C-alpha cells in the first residue's frame, strides 16, 4: 500500500529534489512502520508498504 508522510501538525511534506530523496526516505523508515520504500514524488515524500495502522496524509477531519 502507498501513502503520503504527514507532519508534527498533520501537515505534509514537500521536498525540491523528485527522486530518491533520501530526505523522504530517511523520514519514511525514521521507526517501526513497515515502509519497503520512501521517496519523494509530486514534490512530496512518498512511501509504499504502510501498514492500515500507519497515519499517512491527508489526515482525518482534523487537517493540518
Amino acid at each position: 500500500k502507498d501513502g503520503y508522510l504527514v507532519e508534527k501538525t498533520g501537515c505534509k511534506k514537500t521536498c525540491y529534489k523528485l527522486g530518491e530523496n533520501d530526505f523522504c526516505n530517511r523520514e519514511c523508515k525514521w521507526k517501526h512502520i513497515g515502509g519497503s520504500y520512501g521517496y519523494c514524488y509530486g514534490f512530496g515524500c512518498y512511501c509504499e508498504g504502510l501498514p492500515d495502522s500507519t497515519q499517512t496524509w491527508p489526515l482525518p477531519n482534523k487537517t493540518c
